[PDB]
RNA sequence: ACGGAAACCUUGAUUCUAACGCUACUUCUAAAUAA
């Protein structure tokens, strides 16, 4: 609500269930438990335990910022309203499938994009793999894909001004943010910027408006229904083997669907910072999913 | 408590075998006319 963290990228695998696929953008299930994962290997795991459970505390998935913020697509906002138009079938069709294959507008052309306006997607990153062997015993080949960045396009995400959020990011700059870590792939450098002045007026939390959901929130029950009763959603699985210390043995962590970005739904709702821990181990997983909203119009 | 942790696109392999810078060739020819 308060920051515009920006973080240049050169090469990084965030995987989408398997080793061989790497999106574009991290959701913020993953900064939150590498920002756990630093705060819990340095020391201070509690304070930043504490400063998540507040709700002053905010976190969105990664967008692409490339000379400005870039925004999640609104899914369900295409709407006829303002997209009906007198051209033939064909360029129907091909302004559906164009709109389709966007994924990621800029903030300067999203209430354009509102109006029925249509745009393109810009040359951020190229996704490739690198095939990769272990010749200890001869008989491995596996594949890694990346998403090295150019044209200058960095990844931001928004959280509040705060020394110990400052501290976690700039340790975790050098550790790298998700795949092979330890391998080349993950590396970054901070900068913190602030918030532009045609986005802190309608970057939210609390309205009765349309908003749309800039991270992969899980509402709780209170709220569900009234979200999905007239809201614009999707799911996404955050599934995966739960990395840890106190076992010997990897454990798939729960498995859990929760609504992506962007979600348009007709009011704000109330996240969850949810245990998914396998039964029966003292330390548990915990998946961030608490909304940060966008205003629209 | 990051679909994450551990994995060298590594092991050996001569741009190598054959092939005359070779063939014919005198550092040599002409002495007029005048006295």
């Amino acid at each position: 609500t308060y920051k515009l963290y920006i973080m240049t990228f050169q090469n990084a695998h965030f995987g989408s269930g398997t080793l061989d696929s790497s999106k574009l953008t991290f959701s913020a299930d993953r900064i939150f438990s590498a920002l756990v994962l630093e705060a819990l290997k340095m020391g201070k795991l509690d304070a930043f335990l504490a400063e998540a459970n507040q709700d002053k505390f905010t976190l969105t998935d990664a967008f692409p910022f490339q000379f400005g913020p870039f925004l999640p697509k609104p899914i369900g906002y295409p709407k006829h309203d303002q997209i009906d138009q007198s051209v033939d079938v064909k360029e129907v069709r091909r302004q559906a499938k164009l709109s389709k294959k966007l994924q990621f507008l800029a903030l300067e052309n999203v209430d354009d994009y509102l109006n029925g306006e249509l745009f393109e997607n810009e040359e951020h990153a190229v996704i490739d793999t690198v095939t990769k062997n272990q010749p200890h015993k001869d008989d491995n080949l596996y594949q890694v894909a990346t998403t090295r960045f150019s044209n200058d396009t960095s990844l931001y995400v928004i959280a509040n001004e705060s020394d110990l959020l400052n501290e976690l990011m700039s340790s975790l700059q050098y550790s790298g943010l998700g795949g092979k870590r330890s391998s080349g792939f993950g590396r970054f450098e901070l900068d913190i910027q602030n918030i532009p002045l045609e986005l802190s007026d309608r970057l939210t939390k609390n309205h009765s408006d349309k908003v749309m959901s800039l991270t992969t929130a899980l509402p709780v029950d209170a709220d569900l229904e009234e979200a999905m009763e007239d809201g614009h959603y999707l799911l996404t699985k955050s599934s995966g083997f739960a990395f840890s210390h106190a076992t010997n043995e990897n454990y798939r962590k729960q498995d859990l669907y929760k609504f992506a970005s962007g979600s348009t739904f007709s009011k704000t709702f109330e996240g969850q910072i949810v245990d998914v821990r396998p039964l029966d181990f003292p330390h548990a997983v915990l998946n961030y999913a608490k909304p940060l909203f966008f205003k629209l119009e």
